[PDB]
Order: structure tokens, then C-alpha cells, then sequence
């Protein structure tokens, strides 16, 4: 089922925010 990725996406630009 296609809605795991939009997920995905969200936790990577997390490290962009912290990091």
C-alpha cells in the first residue's frame, strides 16, 4: 500500500533540522 514513504520523507528532513 502506497502511504509508508510520506512518512519516511518527514523523519530525513528531521535530521536536517536538528542536525
Amino acid at each position: 500500500f502506497l502511504s509508508l514513504i510520506p512518512h519516511a520523507i518527514n523523519a530525513v528532513s528531521t535530521l536536517v533540522h536538528h542536525f
